RNA sequence: UAGAAAUACGCGUUUUAGAGCUAGAAAUAGCAAGUUAAAAUAAGGCUAGUCCGUUAUCAACUUGAAAAAGUGGCACCGAGUCGGUGCUU
DNA sequence: TCTCTGCTCTGCGTATTTCT
DNA sequence: GAGCAGAGA
């Protein structure tokens, strides 16, 4: 009557056992509904449920990023297009309107087909006067006329549109740092400030270190022959100490600075008060040269003073590209007459006009080219550039992510300071133009949401629209900044409702620095026993060591203390300088409001707007210290748990305990887990859906849907059998590779889950009755467990392994409980405070209760039973599929149906569009369709795709959306929704999963006898065993005396695939292969079985190899075959089904 | 060592614009040119925000707007995917 | 005109922050 | 899985 569950629990499957007392699986007669003849069918309590995998939320995280970023890059133009609109309106009123109606064919737009200028000679003039837009920012920058003003916002939108990285915090400039030729200041400012003043000896300045990867070993051998080494370091040439940043803050190379602690490039460098900019310019030229040697990294030579070196760059690129084209084209027509054709104007061959006009990228386009110019003469230059990645480059490449915004805005203020002149609105907003173009959203406000968000946790001061200029009076950034923080940081395990301390709070090192020193013991000369440190004792240790040094060491505690942490007190220490401010506690909540703001905040401004009430306590050069320190990490638990809570035994908190016990010494969890100690009950105090009861707990996307399927098959399971509870549920844990570490993250709460739902009823005496023992296992258990008794599983040949491995779970979890009971509090989840042999006499029992545990004979024979069994519930998990609505790609406009369009207006026979839809679910409609030059109603039934996009418009209203599609007089009630992996049985038993509208899956599964998979393992691991050795010495004679298993193994596999698969040309491909291949010896003839099983996998169709060939899957490319068949609605464990004879509709 | 969120960048794809010329009933053939720009980047939605739209959830049936609740007898002998036999309403 | 066989097609690279 | 074209009716 008794029974226990066994689970196995994977990212894609969740397999189920029920077991009795005497490990035989029971069977029941289960109800069919529907409208078939058939009406209760037996069904064995075994089974697994398979799906597909649950996916993280990292690639919707991404798209819904980057639609933001398209909706923010539209908005900067449309704030640029309402500044210009007013003016822009008395030149071309239609200007932006055919800037807009420019993507249309040249009937759909309502102006002149060219956008610009409106007419073609005007348009064309353009074109060959700046070939690239280029040409025209170089012109806008450079040249002092009154520009078209269509020409000036074509400039400004393609710098405000594509404005380059953030990265650099500073004020980046090519105006000065445009060459390398820093020597002369840098040196005359060394000479100037020091005394012995050496002289330059080499000019190489900033292209030594541009020829290489940074390095203290390329650059003292080339500041030495640049500078004579007076001084290894701080010889103020060009140094990497100087030039690039030092991850640790070692002291500086002189007393110019007293030994200033070094950083990488930051803010920091315009704020340096504490060592430098108050005690002592050479770090200007420093940053100069730091601005020479990125932007030769990014910027080619510039002969030419100009102040757009972008633009000169890419009008160098197009020469460069022009040139070396012509240059090409004389000599592929000089020497190689006939690839001139191949080459310019087939562009499917990676040629030129394949990397032109094709999709060839650069590096194909080289990589095709490049023995053309090679197997050429006079093509050096030619083969140098391709050598150096630049022959034939384009002006807008891969490379161009490295050009910081600074540069597009120095170009952008040239322009408008050039123009400004002849347009004074121009100059009325030049600042409302640069601040469109340089302003962010900072990364702690978040979305400027209104309240319709669940992302957003911007505060608003005003209920103004947000715009770049009015931003600073409408957000209030410092408290959207302390949300921004305050919803990531988590609650304490204890008491869910207060914010836990920053990690450098005062109060927790009351916590840390005498948590440890409580459980430490002084054993010695003075006593006969060991005894506790008092805390008179833990106070003097502290006052001693612990204010000296920062980090326990148990040397120094030794040497220090008996022969004679604190960093946050240690450096505020060591910059107020007063202890007796520290040692102060009356105080040590504004101390607090100090600590959090410090760890909350790092712009330093807001540092500013949270430290301003506290102006009075200190003077002015300290808050600018305290600006530069920066606190990180955050603690494990809640101020109330800190001081709040008083106890009603001695006034003394748990910090007040470790403080000051004396001896008898409590640590924080024996304080916490004692409840003669009024702390327990605190914390019980403390203390309706599944679904959030496991949301806001950890987990891997992947493992927590097996986690629910898990719980709802139990709930199931116990449904089945008459609402009588378990007394055992056996779970996975592999415990001390992403399969193990997400296996191994499963039992931090299931077990919690499982025993939470299971026992619910208590008493007065005991506020839980154990009922369900959650025994857990590891998977090392039911491994020596197969592999010692010849219960060998294989993955490749069906699903049934799941469920089989389920069985294992729960036999050895039950014998093993049995077997020991007193190790209950080792395994059992609910109770506890802090081998594998006897399987191998013939009847073992517990001993201490002459209960028998273990029968060697029938017990094998009933596992035996159970593992030869044909019938096992695989039940696929029928989803209704959801993500994008088609595959990305834009594929060319086609006079063909299938395009999906882009857009409401915009039909994609004169547009492109997208293809490949997704279908959300089918469904079997049945109507009349107009079919016939003579239109006439003939009566149809048919399936049909519900793709993503019109799954809304469907389930708004079927009726008509079918109606649009064609069908007429729809039965709305014959109307079945059918998900992906709709189960359909056939004739003979021959199952098919629906794959989608027009295409089906594999359904059935090749039930394989015991002795064969058996077999099968012992074969395909010839010699890879490393056991003992007799023992595969006589498993080698095994596998020798049985060679037939291989032939009859065929014969099943033919024999199903002609029941279930209907591949004959597979079929007879894989015979006649085997057939010509019998001589070959057992190793890889059963390796390439047990890839042969791929054929009846359950599954899609799918590609294998043989010993000589590839065998091309048989595609089942319609659903023709199931519109009269019996559709099967499986629950969820698979026992209750629903079949639909759809024979019987229409 | 990974999950979850925010702010940004560079490409890519698509259609249009960048007058192709000559010899020709041409099917065409010779020759020149090629680097750039606009717009869109899930269709769209309404609370109209510089917001949201690809994560999670989901067998069937009966009630319920929904949330949700409920609905399917047992033992034994066998096993080609479950079959048979015997009690019970 | 409506179903089967055989072969081809498929968005990408980076950053800065967070919290766990 | 879908798409596409090219044959069997």
């Amino acid at each position: 009557k008794k029974y226990s569950i066994g689970l196995d629990i994977g990212t894609n499957s969740v397999g189920w056992a029920v077991i009795t007392d005497e490990y035989k699986v029971p069977s029941k007669k289960f109800k069919v509904l529907g409208n078939t003849d058939r009406h209760s069918i037996k069904k064995n309590l075994i089974g697994a449920l398979l799906f597909d995998s649950g996916e993280t939320a990292e690639r919707t995280r991404l798209k819904r990023t980057a639609r933001r970023r398209y909706t923010r890059r539209k908005n900067r133009i449309c704030y640029l297009q309402e500044i210009f609109s007013n003016e822009m309106a008395k030149v071309d009123d239609s200007f932006f309107h055919r800037l807009e109606e420019s993507f249309l064919v040249e009937e759909d737009k309502k102006h002149e087909r060219h956008p610009i200028f409106g007419n073609i000679v005007d348009e064309v003039a353009y074109h060959e006067k700046y070939p690239t837009i280029y040409h025209l920012r170089k012109k806008l920058v450079d040249s002092t006329d009154k520009a078209d003003l269509r020409l000036i916002y074509l400039a400004l939108a393609h710098m405000i549109k594509f404005r380059g990285h953030f990265l650099i915090e500073g004020d980046l400039n090519p105006d000065n740092s445009d060459v390398d030729k820093l020597f002369i200041q840098l040196v005359q400012t060394y000479n100037q400030l020091f005394e012995e003043n050496p002289i330059n000896a080499s000019g190489v300045d900033a292209k030594a270190i541009l020829s290489a990867r940074l390095s203290k070993s390329r650059r003292l051998e080339n500041l030495i022959a640049q500078l004579p080494g007076e001084k290894k370091n701080g010889l103020f040439g060009n140094l990497i100490a100087l030039s690039l940043g030092l991850t640790p803050n070692f002291k500086s190379n002189f007393d110019l600075a007293e030994d200033a602690k070094l950083q990488l490039s930051k803010d920091t460098y315009d704020d340096d008060l504490d060592n430098l900019l108050a005690q002592i310019d050479l770090f200007l030229a420093a940053k100069n040269l730091s601005d020479a040697i990125l932007l030769s990294d990014i910027l080619r030579v510039n002969t030419e003073i100009t102040k757009a070196p972008l633009s000169a760059s890419m009008i160098k690129r197009y020469d460069e590209h022009h040139q070396d084209l012509t240059l090409l084209k004389a000599l592929v027509r000089q020497q190689l007459p006939e690839k001139y054709k191949e080459i310019f104007f087939d562009q499917s061959k990676n040629g030129y006009a394949g990397y032109i006009d094709g999709g060839a990228s650069q590096e194909e386009f080289y990589k095709f080219i490049k023995p053309i110019l090679e197997k050429m003469d006079g093509t050096e230059e030619l083969l140098v550039k391709l050598n150096r990645e630049d022959l034939l480059r384009k002006q807008r490449t891969f490379d161009n992510g490295s050009i910081p915004h600074q540069i597009h805005l120095g170009e952008l203020h040239a322009i408008l300071r050039r123009q400004e002149d002849f347009y004074p609105f121009l100059k009325d907003n030049r600042e409302k133009i640069e601040k469109i173009l340089t302003f962010r959203i900072p990364y702690y406000v978040g979305p400027l949401a209104r309240g319709n968000s669940r992302f957003a946790w911007m505060t608003r001061k005003s209920e103004e629209t947000i715009t770049p200029w009015n931003f600073e009076e409408v957000v209030d950034k410092g408290a959207s900044a302390q949300s921004f923080i305050e919803r990531m940081t988590n609650f304490d395990k204890n008491l869910p409702n207060e914010k836990v301390l920053p990690k450098h709070s005062l109060l927790y090192e009351y916590f840390t620095v005498y948590n440890e020193l409580t459980k430490v013991k002084y054993v010695t000369e003075g006593m006969r026993k060991p005894a506790f440190l008092s805390g008179e004792q833990k106070k003097a240790i502290v006052d001693l060591l612990f204010k000296t040094n920062r980090k326990v060491t148990v040397k120094q505690l030794k040497e220090d203390y008996f022969k004679k942490s604190l960093g946050t007190y240690h450096d505020l220490l060591k910059i107020i300088k007063d202890k007796d401010f520290l040692d102060n506690e009356e105080n040590e909540d504004i101390l607090e409001d100090i600590v959090l703001t410090l760890t909350l905040f790092e712009d330093r401004e807001m540092i500013e707007e949270r430290l301003k009430t506290y102006a009075h306590l200190f003077d002015d050069k300290v808050m600018k210290q305290l600006k530069r320190r920066r606190y990180t990490g955050w603690g494990r638990l809640s101020r109330k748990l800190i001081n709040g809570i008083r106890d009603k035994q001695s006034g003394k908190t748990i910090l007040d305990f470790l403080k000051s016990d004396g001896f008898a010494n409590r640590n924080f969890m024996q304080l916490i887990h004692d409840d003669s100690l009024t702390f327990k009950e605190d914390i019980q105090k403390a203390q309706d859906s599944l679904h959030e009861h496991i949301a806001n707990l950890a987990g891997s996307p992947a493992i927590k849907k097996g986690i629910l399927q898990t719980v709802k098959v139990v709930d199931e399971l116990v449904k089945v059998m008459g609402r009588h509870k378990p007394e055992n549920i056996v779970i996975e844990m592999a415990r001390e590779k992403r399969q193990l570490v997400e296996t191994r993250q499963i039992t931090k709460h299931v077990a919690q889950i499982l025993d939470s739902r299971m026992n619910t009823k208590y008493d007065e005496n005991d506020k839980l009755i154990r009922e369900v023992k959650v025994i857990t296992l590891k998977s090392k258990l039911v491994s020596d467990f197969r592999k010692d008794f010849q219960f060998y599983k294989v993955r490749e040949i069906n699903n049934y392994h799941h469920a089989h491995d389920a069985y294992l779970n729960a036999v050895v979890g039950t014998a093993l409980i049995k077997k020991y009971p007193k190790l209950e509090s080792e395994f059992v989840y609910g109770d506890y405070k802090v081998i594998m042999n006897f399987f191998k006499p013939l009847i073992e029992t517990n001993g201490e209760t002459g209960e028998i545990v273990w029968d060697k004979g029938r017990d094998f024979a009933t596992v035996r039973k159970v593992l030869s069994m044909p019938q096992v519930n695989i039940v696929k998990k029928t989803e209704v599929q959801t993500g994008g609505f088609s595959k990305e790609s834009i594929r060319p406009k086609r006079n063909s149906d299938k395009l999906i369009a882009r857009k409401k207006d915009w039909d994609p026979k004169k547009y492109g569009g997208f293809l490949w839809p997704t279908v959300a679910y089918s469904v079997l409609v049945v109507a009349k369709v107009e079919k016939g030059k003579s239109k006439k109603l003939k009566s149809v039934k048919e399936l049909l795709g519900i793709t993503i996009m019109e799954r809304s418009s469907f389930e708004k209203n079927p009726i008509d959306f079918l109606e649009a599609k064609g069908y007429k007089e729809v039965k709305k009630d014959l109307i079945i929704k059918l998900p992906k992996y709709s189960l359909f049985e056939l004739e003979n038993g021959r199952k098919r999963m629906l794959a989608s509208a027009k295409q089906l899956q594999k359904g059935n599964e090749l039930a394989l006898p015991s002795k064969y998979v058996n077999f099968l393992y012992l074969a395909s691991h010839y010699e890879k065993l490393k056991g003992s050795p007799e023992d595969n010495e006589q498993k080698q004679l095994f596998v020798e005396q049985h060679k037939h298993y291989l032939d009859e193994i065929i014969e099943q596999i033919s024999e199903f695939s002609k029941r279930v698969i209907l591949a004959d040309a597979n079929l007879d491909k894989v015979l006649s292969a085997y057939n010509k291949h019998r001589d070959k010896p057992i190793r890889e003839q059963a390796e390439n079985i047990i890839h042969l099983f791929t054929l009846t996998r359950l599954g899609a169709p799918r590609a294998f190899k043989y010993f000589d060939t590839t065998i091309d899957p048989k595609q089942y490319r319609s659903t023709k075959e199931v519109l009269d068949a019996t559709l099967i609605h499986q629950s969820i464990t698979g026992l209750y089904e629903t079949r639909i004879d759809l024979s019987q509709l229409g």
